[PDB]
RNA sequence: ACAU
DNA sequence: CGATGT
């Protein structure tokens, strides 16, 4: 109903899908960029959205912050809830890096606790998430 | 259908 | 127009 402004917003950006993948997290209230991942040569939109949420969890936990995370990705929210990224991307030499990071994000989820609410950014009502890359 |  | 996902 109402945006929770005291929150972290995350999003993926890509050049192609599958293609070059990156992600960032911003303060929802101000747009200040809080973290940005270096581009990964090949990955999918959903793998990137998943990594962005997990990185947000780790960021907030390290800073003892109870803020929720907003994501526009129904898929990535479910994958994080399940602690399992059900990606169709082939595992081969070209995709080794993205899959390493996805595997390591799952591993972190299975070995750590958090109470962070992971909320759906309601794009249809609120416009583009504040972490969007402005490429569409 | 919905979400990217 | 194409792709990734539930
Ligand atoms: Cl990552
Ligand atoms: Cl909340
Ligand atoms: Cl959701
Ligand atoms: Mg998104
Ligand atoms: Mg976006
Ligand atoms: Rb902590
Ligand atoms: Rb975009
Ligand atoms: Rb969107
Ligand atoms: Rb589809």
């Amino acid at each position: 109903e109402e945006i929770i402004w005291e929150s972290l917003s995350v999003d993926v950006g890509s050049q192609g899908n599958p293609g070059i993948v990156e992600y960032k997290g911003v303060d929802t209230k101000t747009g200040e960029v809080l973290f940005e991942r270096e581009p990964i040569p090949i990955g999918t939109n959903n793998m990137g959205e998943f990594l962005a949420i997990v990185h947000g969890l780790r960021y907030l936990k390290e800073r003892n912050s109870r803020k929720p995370i907003y994501s526009d990705s129904q898929t990535a929210i479910k994958w994080v809830k399940d602690k399992k990224a059900k990606s169709t991307l082939v595992r081969n030499e070209e995709t080794a890096l993205i899959w390493k990071l996805v595997d390591e994000a799952e591993e972190w989820l299975n070995t750590h606790t958090y109470e962070t609410p992971i909320l759906k950014w309601q794009t249809d009502k609120w416009g583009e998430i504040k972490a969007d890359y402005g490429r569409k």
